[PDB]
């Protein structure tokens, strides 16, 4: 007794001199003392210091079994004797980061406890020895422990530090607000609220993140752990492991002590609250225990929810830094891998080294500590359940166990319904957008019923596969809502029946139920990190044979010493691309001297390229030496672009010279090509960027070349497609000899001629052998082998058209269906509740098994009815996702074709592929956990306070606080993960290049600014990944704060009316509001990925509004059919318009055809006469006038019925992939003897008859498989199976030989010499035999007559006929 209240002394020293003392520490201002190994061994004897009153505390918690109870301040000094030292394990951590070198407060709070225990100690030392033995040996074993250690603290304390030599403000800008942080503004991540109240109010940019603090950027990570990776190799077993476990494995062991200290933690709150149970059964005990142990279990649960965020903010950080040094030593490697290296592998299967591996050492980094932590708190975490419920929670813990296998059997089921809805759903794009490619003809045959009704053919199958891939989610929801159900019955089945005086009171029962709460969360995540380990053990050994690959840097190539005069030097030398091949070059005596043109010339493949890839060193030389000097300008056969800008390409890494610059331009042949390029130079060229055309492209390349002004050029045939004129041009001011590479050594390999007579030097390789080495004429008068060789939110509206797609009668039905599952709980919970308080003295309490019964068959019906609304929901998911496509099909069809042209067909594409799978298969299952964790955060928060009814007054700023938590949250995290993803595309589209491209890189010793470039570009990632590893700390802890406000007020509220409660429903409003926390991260997570994957669904609904003409039939105004040969289409002062509010493309015209006649379309490119044979179809609808056929209006009729009697030869001939039966008759009300005799008309009977398929012949994506020809054959046989009265012919001899336009113009003349035939045209000679010619000309007729009356005219048609 008169020891603990002398251990509060210095316990109470601390709490009241710090706030008197932080202040103090805000007025150093730069401290930063450096963390040596005083101080980082100081702060250890905190922890150790800290587990000895652990081990102190629960040693009195063992006191409640066999009943033998300590004082009631007894347990209570270790647990302020324990936090005390995590203030001062903190303090030190914090004094360090200012400039405190002598503490002055630490020192004396040491002293006192060293005081404070001498008494004490000198009240058990004279009867320790004296009085006999042992004498309680845990409590005479731990106190030295506090005192050894104090002492040590009290010896390292009074020391003092180096000076701490603090460094400048270094940076202007915003930088990361931790640095020059307070100590309650960093414990709580107070600091990142500034952005978070930012990110509400304003779109988040790369101009807004944090710039890194030094020790986390890209090149202080790379080159730690190159230096271990080096050290590493030195060991002449080059293993990589060792290397970054060398490197990262001192931050991995600071994070492996918070989730220590935070999984011993986590397991005091079911023991105080043991303790708050056994105190209300006792109606003597005084008020204040409860109030001291509703207390306690706050200040015990708000560091044990603080140390949580912590290991998670170390251990984040820890794991953008395995992700951030290994793209740094692979992209250091790809950079001296040799090129049989990279031509035994893929430019793209490197890139998958760091894109796909090297990414996942990111996601094992959290997962690297439960290898030891879910064992510890497994463990651990059945021994208090064992001394509560006995051995009958073997089945507590084996059902827990075997719901791993059900549960991963129901992860790789859910594989084979989502391969099988990946091959449809990519057959079902594939025919989208073979649709969407050619809409026009497809639109203007009225062929658009037949493919509408293909599309819902396999949307059909794509549905019914996701109507048994959503029962599989009926299973993951079963598990996650009735399992916390069915562990508890099945734990108390077997208690209550394996001995039958097993009594099952109130702390028995619920205690247990917290404990299998806090074992729940360490076994349920087992499952994935075996996943990740592994498949991040494969990624490793992938990482570590690629750095264990062979580097060709053995200074292959000396550039220091030469004779004087000679710029290359070969001696004999011997050369091949690898060891195991023979060599390619052998004795090689070559002597080019300084500022020589020498052209290495032999037949084809006689090795041209060897001796450059020799000279640059990228050929392992077997053996002989090379002397070249100087910097060497490369010009690769293929060329190498960077993605960027192309200045960028042409300086490639040299100052801007602007007079130079142009030089260069205009010497290469460039200043044309700044002209017709989009944005003239600064134009991005690649893959991001605009293809240029391969003699741009080697231009391109020369230019970089020659503007880097290097004193060697090698050149590798850059002008092989180059025009002549250009190649010539390039030779004489840049190659040749008057060009400006005039005093500068060449070397030139070519399969060319044209360029040998005007070379000043040459020679002849002979089979890897040099022949000859002589001028032209020299060599040419030898008759040798040269001789001979000549951004906001989702509002209501949006959620309602979800529910309407649903459909709200079904929507009911699962919105008062997990309201009966969560009042099944609660029932099931309160009837356990009233089973815990038995008749407390009476032989008749012998209803077990009732007890029992309307539990077990009260919680299955909590299953019941979990499984009937997660069934409800899938099939309103898919009902929704069916709605949803139709109505999207079913507008975009009908969409005007201006739209069309409008619009590019990808931006509507994406819409039919990643708006559609997010409303097809993630939102059903997102809005079913959302659901799960409402109605599990609702029913936790009724059941309290139906019990104790005081404490509905604090939860209504509990929900304040949480929605503006939420609020704040989402709106940034989401703007951080959008920012984040236009960021990590750059590293991998940088090293695509630097790996096809390396060879360029080394030749302009530009190895180390490449380096820099990717230093720059993974430092931009990783400054957008440090928030959103910290905007969900700053998240979780107002998370956990109201999660742990709610555990102190169902306590506080329980003991205040502790008269009227009983040791039962207190039990219950208590350990059921532990895991109030636990569905309260659940419903965040899901309320953030809802509130961003539903503004698909809002789009979805937007695109499927856009305005239509959608009359395919009006069935009220059908024309009178059996259409007759009449063919009198006539317009009446019609007019037509392209686009709404554009000009009158043609303007009042009229004519009148009769039957029959032939009358021919011609005039100038952009008279409007294309847009006439789009006004006849009425794609573009009558603005203006009227159009006529046989005298009846065309505005009055069914799209379908107007367009199903006009036949055409479109332009663009396209051919749908399938049968060639389908590219003939979609709609399929043809005979096959027909058929077969069209395709004797159309004069491709000869293909059709002898190809083996015939009427099922495959068509490949839109006319590729077959010839030009072909297509406008199937067009015309398509023409003649229709063979309706009226053709209008579309200008089908543009770019086809003549012996195709025989055929079609006499098919044309002979079958449908009895039906009105309209024809437009540019090229008169088709034109010239037909009755009739209108001309348009601005829009309105100016001649309309005969070829010879319009000839005879003298008109433009006569001025055009004399062009032809």
């Amino acid at each position: 007794f008169q020891n603990s209240l002398l251990a509060w002394v210095p316990c109470i020293y601390l709490w009241v001199a710090l706030p008197c003392y932080l202040l103090y520490l805000r007025h150093h201002c730069r401290g930063y003392i450096i963390l040596s190994h005083l101080s980082k061994l100081k702060m250890v004897l905190g922890v150790l210091l800290w587990c000895v009153s652990w081990a102190d505390l629960f040693y009195s918690f063992h006191g409640l079994v066999h009943g033998r109870a300590p004082a009631p301040v007894f347990f209570v000094t270790p647990l302020v004797v324990g936090v005390t030292m995590l203030l001062a394990t903190l303090l030190i951590q914090y004094e360090r980061l200012q400039g405190v070198q002598s503490s002055g407060v630490l020192i004396i709070f040491w002293f006192l406890c060293v005081v404070c225990a001498i008494v004490p100690f000198r009240s058990k030392i004279l009867l320790a020895k004296a009085e006999g033995e042992i004498s309680d040996p845990f409590r005479f074993t731990t106190f030295y422990i506090h005192f050894a250690l104090v002492l040590s603290a009290l010896i390292l304390a009074c020391f003092r530090e180096k000076p701490p030599f603090f460094s400048a403000k270094n940076v202007d800008p915003n930088p990361y607000p931790e640095t020059s942080a307070g100590f309650l503004s960093r414990l709580f991540f107070w600091w990142f609220t500034k952005m978070a109240i930012y990110g509400y109010r304003h779109p988040l940019e790369e101009k807004d993140l944090w710039s890194l603090k030094e020790e986390d950027r890209s090149q202080m990570v790379v080159q730690q752990l190159l230096e271990a990776w080096r050290k590493q190799e030195k060991q002449t077993k080059p293993s990589f492991l060792k290397a970054l476990l060398a490197t990262f494995g001192s931050s991995f062991l600071i994070s492996a002590c918070f989730k220590l200290i935070q999984d011993l933690l986590s397991f005091i709150n079911p023991q105080l609250l043991s303790i708050l149970i056994r105190f209300i059964s006792n109606p003597m005990a005084p008020s204040w225990w409860g109030f001291l142990v509703a207390g306690l279990m706050f200040l015990c649960s708000m560091m044990q929810s603080l140390i949580l965020q912590h290991y998670y903010h170390y251990i984040f950080v820890t794991g953008v830094k395995f992700r951030t040094g290994i793209m740094g030593v692979i992209y250091r490697k790809a950079l001296v891998i040799t090129n049989s290296v990279k031509r035994a592998s893929t430019v793209g299967e490197i890139v998958n080294l760091m894109s796909v591996d090297a990414q996942r050492f990111m996601d094992l980094a959290p997962f690297l500590n439960l290898l030891w932590s879910a064992p510890l708190q497994i463990i651990l975490a059945i021994y208090f359940l064992w001394q509560n419920l006995g051995p009958s929670v073997l089945a507590g813990v084996a059902f827990m166990v075997l719901l791993i296998p059900l549960n991963g059997a129901v992860a790789v089921k859910m594989r084979a319904f989502q391969v099988k809805q990946m091959k449809l759903k990519d057959s079902r794009i594939k025919l989208m957008s073979e649709i969407l490619n050619g809409i026009k003809v497809l639109k203007l045959y009225a062929w658009e019923p037949s493919f509408l009704k293909q599309v819902e053919g396999i949307r059909q199958g794509e549905l019914q596969l996701l109507r048994t891939a959503a029962y599989l989610h009926t299973t993951t929801t079963f598990t996650w809502m009735c399992s916390p159900f069915l562990v508890t019955l099945i734990t108390l089945w077997v208690y209550v029946y394996v001995d039958p005086n097993n009594v099952l009171d109130a702390e028995k029962a619920f205690v247990s139920v917290s404990l299998f709460n806090i074992l729940r969360l360490p076994l349920n995540m087992l499952p994935q990190l075996i996943s990740n380990l592994t498949q991040a053990s494969v990624s490793l050994k992938r990482i570590q044979q690629f750095l264990s690959q062979e580097e060709l840097d053995p200074q292959s190539v000396e550039r220091k010493t030469i004779s004087p005069g000679y710029a290359i030097t070969i001696h004999s030398g011997t050369f091949t691309w690898a060891q195991d091949l023979p060599p390619t070059l052998h004795s090689l005596d070559i002597q080019v001297p300084k500022g020589a043109l020498v052209a290495v010339v032999g037949p084809v493949g006689c090795g041209k390229s060897s001796l450059v890839s020799a000279l640059l060193g990228e050929m392992e030389k077997l053996e002989g030496k090379v002397h070249m000097k100087g910097s060497v300008a490369y010009v690769p056969q293929q060329a190498w672009i960077q993605n960027c800008t192309l200045q960028e390409n042409v300086l490639f890494g040299k100052a801007l010279n602007p007079k130079r610059y142009q030089q260069t331009l205009e010497a290469c042949a460039l200043l044309a090509d700044l002209e017709m390029l989009p944005g003239g130079d600064q134009t991005e060229i690649g893959e991001k960027g605009i293809n240029l055309s391969g003699g741009q492209r080697q231009r391109v390349s020369l230019a970089r070349a020659v503007y880097s002004d290097a004193d060697i050029f090698l050149l590798d045939d850059p002008l092989s497609a180059v025009d002549s004129h250009v190649a010539k041009h390039i030779f004489d001011h840049v190659i040749g000899p008057e060009g400006v590479l005039a005093g500068k050594t060449r070397v030139l390999v070519t399969h060319g001629i044209s360029f040998l007579p005007q070379t000043d030097f040459i020679i002849v390789l002979a089979d890897g052998q040099v022949s000859e080495m002589g001028p032209y004429p020299a060599l040419l008068q030898r008759n040798g082998s040269f001789a001979n060789f000549l951004i906001g939110t989702v509002e209501l509206s949006v959620f309602w058209d979800y529910a309407k797609a649903v459909g709200l009668c079904t929507t009911l039905a699962i919105c008062l269906l997990y309201v009966g599952q969560s009042a099944a709980a609660i029932g099931a919970n309160v009837w356990l509740s009233a089973w815990t308080n038995d008749a407390m003295a009476d032989s008749r309490q012998n209803n077990t098994s009732l007890r029992l019964g309307v539990y077990a068959a009260l919680g299955i019906l909590q299953g019941f009815l979990v499984m009937l609304a997660a069934m409800a929901m899938a099939a309103g998911g898919i009902q929704a996702a069916r709605v949803l496509h139709q109505a999207l099909l079913h507008n975009k069809i009908r969409s005007p074709q201006s739209f069309f042209d409008t619009t590019p067909s990808g931006r509507i594409l994406n819409c039919f592929s990643k708006d559609i799978y997010v409303v097809d298969e993630v939102l059903a299952p997102v809005i079913l956990m959302l659901l799960n964790s409402f109605f599990n955060a609702i029913s936790t928060l009724v059941v309290i306070m139906a019990s104790t009814p005081l404490f509905t007054v604090v939860i209504l700023p509990l929900a304040v606080l949480y929605t503006l938590v939420q609020r704040f949250y989402a709106a940034t995290s989401r703007q951080l993960k959008r920012l984040e993803s236009v960021s990590r595309s750059p590293i991998y589209s940088h090293f695509s290049e630097t790996v096809t491209g390396a060879s360029v890189i080394r030749a302009y010793n530009r190895s180390r600014d490449f380096e820099i470039i990717s230093d720059t570009k993974v430092d931009a990632n990783q400054r957008s990944c440090y928030p959103y590893i910290i905007s969900n700390r700053w998240l979780s802890i107002g998370v956990e704060f109201v999660g742990n406000c709610v555990v102190l007020f169902a306590a506080l509220f329980a003991v205040i009316g502790r008269s009227s409660l009983n040791p039962g429903l207190v039990g219950l409003s208590v350990s059921y509001s532990l895991q109030v926390t636990f569905a309260l991260n659940w419903m965040i997570r899901m309320m953030s990925d809802l509130e961003s994957n539903i503004v698909a669904v809002e789009r979805v609904k937007e695109y499927s509004k856009t305005e239509t003409e959608a009359p395919w039939v009006v069935e009220g105004s059908r024309p009178p059919e059996g259409w007759p040969p009449r063919g009198e289409v006539e317009f009446r002062n019609y007019s037509v318009r392209y686009r709404p509010g554009l000009d009158l493309v043609l303007r009042d015209l009229s004519l009148h055809v009769h039957g029959g006649e032939k009358v021919g379309i011609v005039g100038r490119t952009g008279a409007g006469k294309s847009s006439m044979t789009l006004c006849l179809f009425r794609i573009l609808e009558a603005a203006k006038g009227e159009i006529r056929i046989d005298g009846l209006n065309v505005a009055d009729i069914g799209l379908h019925d107007l367009r199903s009697q006009l036949t055409i030869i479109p332009q663009d001939p396209i051919l749908f992939s399938g049968t060639l039966r389908m590219n003939l008759d979609p709609f399929g009300s043809y005979s096959e003897e027909d058929i077969w005799w069209a395709l004797e008309l159309s004069h491709l009977h000869t293909f059709v008859s002898s190809q083996p398929a015939g009427l099922d012949f495959q068509c490949s994506e839109g006319g590729e498989n077959l010839s030009v020809g072909q297509r406008q054959l199937v067009c015309l046989a398509r023409a003649l199976l229709r063979k309706s009265r009226i053709l209008v012919l579309d200008e089908a001899t543009a770019a086809i030989d003549l012996e195709t336009d025989n055929l079609i113009q006499a098919t044309i003349r002979t079958q449908f010499d009895t039906c009105t035939v309209l024809t437009i045209a540019h090229r008169l000679n088709t034109i010239m035999d037909y009755t009739r010619v209108l001309v348009l000309d601005k829009g309105v007729v100016a001649e309309f007559d005969s070829p010879a009356n319009l000839i005879a005219a003298r008109g433009i048609f006569y001025g055009m006929a004399r062009d032809a």
